[PDB]
């Protein structure tokens, strides 16, 4: 009856899955599948570029648009919730709208909103644009892995999906290289002037938007996954795509290129008035799929998969957010440690045309001597007085004056504002030709992370070959122990993250550990891909990735709620969870 | 007959080996084997901590222990000589005393004399105490490999003899981390009733001995390997041990012990004054051990023994590197980092000003105070050389990390300060008034190699990061088979371009250490697994310990010849 009807139904589902796998291994493995791998790797490169941007290059935005210190955590948190909701929504949509269609829509949204963020001024608009780029990038992996799976035979599935993390890593490397090239240096970016405004921040975002636009440009050529066509009652285009597959694979290598007759013979043998209605129907289909993800068939497998994904989330956070946060903190303490105090600049009426930086005066006194050529770069005076020391066309940078006076001294073209100069004595302290207005200070602490960007660049670049080694190596272990190796990797990652106290040592160790961590993530990704049915592969993958992102953003929330004094408690929680989940959460079919 | 008898013994060697490997294959695996692996790995943890101590920590700290100029460099060489003779002696002795007995006595020597070294004063006595500690610990790796391999089947040896490296590096990590935790800190050794204030590295040496104590306390449950019992010529105890381990391991899997226990009874049927007594025992055992070792150089094993000695020479420059080469560059990098971090302080004093600011790392030279007097001024890290201070009256001022040389004062009275004549070596005692002053016993050790304060941290991360590059390397060279050379070459080329890509800071040396120690020690494990399978158990431990002693000699002579050539 109904129960036996469903029994024969999923029996035929298994039969057709076997038949599709037979068709796939009949087509082969050649140029077409590697071209598709390169295109989906461009997509993963875009995803990695946005991950790097959000996790690494957030602290450079207070030089513009008046970014407050308390709202950086809010920006990161809301972008991670954007990635979460995007991953969940696009994963749910793909299995009832298309793997290529949803991937194209997500990449178009990401590219358009990244471009818009590159051309917005107010902080609110930039935050909104990054939030809506979050959904576009979060929708990538659940519709890249689960869409490249159906184009690969069983024997080559795990081996060739294990190499998709290399493109994520090279995307991180590309983003770091652009950051190092154009954010610090003023020779690569310049202000247009009257026609437009261009700081190194905008050019950085605009150039980081490029991998996404190339991915969407190259994604058009590849066709929709045949399995989706087969499941959605669409037969002719399935024949078309499979014919494209074997011909492209077999033109280079494969004797049957001469004639495909018998095999293709077997292949053919096998506006709210409607927009609102279709949106509601799509929502109903996605809700049905998500609810059936917790049915009697997958009541326990999905739960164990959740546990194994939670196992991984405490290394993804450490590599993506914890590492650059720690590097930034260490660079901050280093730049606080470095000092340059000038007691005075007394000279016998000799002009000083030389340029100096980091001038700080502590109780310095001037005997009413006029000095020409003084430079104010990274200058933070304290308890200092000036006597007729005015200079024409003086350049001001990082001017933070407090408890200091400038009696009978007038400066031109300075970044000083009313709020910058408070609680200090002043008489006739009026500055002419002042550049008052929107704060656009050059070298205004946005150039203070040059070493941070260089460290991130070389760390990721060196992770890349270690990642090559680890990815080439992990495929040797049997599939029953790749996730055990993942748990071991996470345990070692946490056992280090409980020990973070140095700069160069942390660079080297987190770099040589990025290889094993990233090579080990794809083992879990492959395990998630193979197990779930092709109808529910993308929902389940997106749902588990959404819980990985939820764990990451909850770690971010606690870390930003209590920072500095308490950092290692989440790592203790991580190690305890790893120990608890390595005992009985490895009985996965 | 003689010739017929020796021919029969040689031809029955294969039969007895087949019988014992069949017994091992039929006994089971999963509980006893893993508990044995854990206990013997915790015993190898002691060798790891000892080798780390002697390599990285021991040669530097000499000031508190009252060592001489040449002894400060000779200490490591002498400790390696002691570990040499210890490895040779215990490897030879383990083939006549037994498996567990020699391991127990070797770890007991390690524990007792490490404690005695932690509680000793005087350079010669400490030198001899660490010599005997090295003697005790040298024969800990050959005995552990032999005793552990006598409990595993022919195919199953690799997947445990490869993972003993896990505990070796766990020991390295523990020793390095614990050194980094204790060596800088001073309050871990708070004790009352004694005037002597020893440095905190005494507690470090004391806590390095705890792995040996834990191994001794855990080795009592594990019985001696039955293969030694069979080779000696006694059966009942061997059958006891075999049946007990089978009963212990029956819980893990399904083993039909009903008939398997029967054949272990008769497997041997086909496989055949008090101090004066102790002296006779000792001389007889020494002669028998010498003859047993001389049998290895006999033509029955000549070619393989010579090839093995050759590969032990070849596979030892990695040990030399990881022991002496990389610590030199690491400590030089740390020292130059500290030098760059500090700045020159020729003198910042100003007349008739409230110069109450605190200055760190006072390295003033020629900046004599011109009758400068200040009140409530704090001085830290005071180090003056031929500098005369006039009218410097400070009361209730605390100083630390102050060392003097060629120092002098003019009308300077110090109260509650750390200044003392202990650091006044080759310095004038002019105006050294110390009335109404707190005791100023200065610190030591850190004066020798001042840049080695957090070198233990970079060593700890090196030894820790060897692991993530260690499991992967072990699987790579354990599974692929005949493509190991190509895989290793590719990984080394990638690591070399990795190292060149590190052109930002002094992280390239840590990365090189980690990613080359991983491959080096994977290759070491390959060599060990190769050594254990070839030699028979009667001549296994003695041969492997002799090879280990030869490796120690290669390392010592290498450091000596590079000292002669370099510089
Ligand atoms: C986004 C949260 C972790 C992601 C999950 C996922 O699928 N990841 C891939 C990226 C190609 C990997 N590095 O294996 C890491
Ligand atoms: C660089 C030092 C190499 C050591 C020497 C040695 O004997 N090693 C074995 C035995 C546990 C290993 N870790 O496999 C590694």
């Amino acid at each position: 009856p109904g129960g036996r009807g469903e029994a024969q139904r999923r029996k035929e589902r298994e039969e057709l899955a076997q038949q599709y796998e037979a068709i796939l291994r009949e087509c082969g493995h050649g140029r077409f599948q590697w071209t598709l791998y390169f295109v989906l790797g461009l997509a993963l490169m875009a995803d990695g570029v946005e991950v790097f941007v959000v996790g690494f290059v957030l602290p450079s935005a207070e030089k513009d648009m008046c970014l407050s210190d308390s709202n950086k955590g809010m920006l990161g948190l809301i972008v991670y919730l954007g990635m979460m909701v995007g991953a969940f929504l696009w994963g749910g949509l793909a299995d009832r709208l298309g793997r290529r269609q949803c991937l194209l829509i997500s990449l178009s949204v990401n590219s358009v909103f990244a471009f818009f963020s590159s051309f917005v001024q107010g902080y609110g608009t930039f935050l909104f644009c990054r939030l809506l780029s979050g959904v576009g990038i979060g929708g990538s992996i659940p519709i890249v892995f689960s869409y490249f799976s159906e184009f690969l035979a069983q024997e080559k599935r795990g081996e060739h999906l294990s190499w998709l993390c290399m493109f994520w890593m090279i995307g991180g490397v590309y983003a770091a290289a652009m950051a190092w090239a154009i954010i610090p240096h003023y020779g690569w970016s310049f202000q247009m002037g009257s026609a437009y405004q261009f700081h190194s921040w905008r050019v950085f975002v605009l150039v980081c938007a490029f991998p996404s636009v190339f991915a969407i440009g190259a994604l058009t050529t590849q066709p929709e996954s045949p399995r989706f066509f087969l499941e959605n009652g669409k037969h002719d285009e399935a024949w078309m795509v499979l014919k494209q597959v074997h011909d492209t694979n077999m033109r280079a290598k494969g004797h049957p290129e001469r004639v495909f007759s018998v095999t293709h013979i077997k292949t053919i043998h096998q506006w709210y008035q409607r927009w609102g209605v279709r949106a509601l129907s799509l929502g109903g289909q996605v809700w049905g799929n998500f609810l059936s993800c917790f049915g009697p068939e997958y009541r326990r497998i999905t739960l164990m998969m959740m546990g194994v994904w939670f196992t991984m989330s405490f290394s993804y956070y450490g590599l993506t957010v914890w590492f650059p946060d720690m590097i930034r903190h260490l660079q901050a303490v280093d730049y606080a440690s470095r000092t340059k105090v000038f007691p005075g600049e007394r000279v016998e009426h000799v002009t000083f045309n030389f340029t100096l930086e980091n001038q700080i005066h502590r109780g310095g006194q001037y005997f009413n001597d006029k000095f020409i050529g003084l430079r104010l770069k990274s200058v933070s005076f304290e308890d200092s007085l000036f006597e007729e020391c005015y200079f024409e066309d003086v350049t001001s940078s990082n001017t933070f004056f407090r408890n200091c006076t400038f009696i009978n001294t007038v400066f031109y073209n300075t970044d000083l504002f009313e709020y910058k100069f408070v609680n200090s004595r002043l008489i006739n302290s009026t500055f002419l030709h002042n550049k008052e207005g929107c704060p656009l200070d050059v070298t205004g602490t946005g150039e203070g992370a040059y070493m941070v960007y260089f460290v991130s660049f070389l760390g990721t670049l060196a992770v890349l070959p270690g990642n090559i080694v680890s990815a080439l190596l992990m495929d040797k272990i049997g599939r029953l122990r790749m996730l055990a190796g993942s748990s071991v990797m996470s345990c070692v990652s946490c056992f280090f993250l409980s020990f973070g106290n140095s700069e160069s040592a942390m660079i080297a160790l987190l770099c040589l550990f990025g290889g094993v961590s990233i090579a080990s993530w794809n083992a879990l990704d492959v395990l998630t891909v193979e197990l779930y049915p092709s109808d529910k592969r993308t929902t389940a993958f997106g749902f588990l990735n959404a819980l990985c992102k939820l764990a990451a953003v909850l770690g971010i929330s606690i870390f930003t709620s209590f920072v500095g004094i308490t950092k290692a408690a989440p790592i203790l929680f991580a190690s305890a969870a790893l120990a608890l989940g390595s005992s009985l959460a490895l009985k996965l079919p």
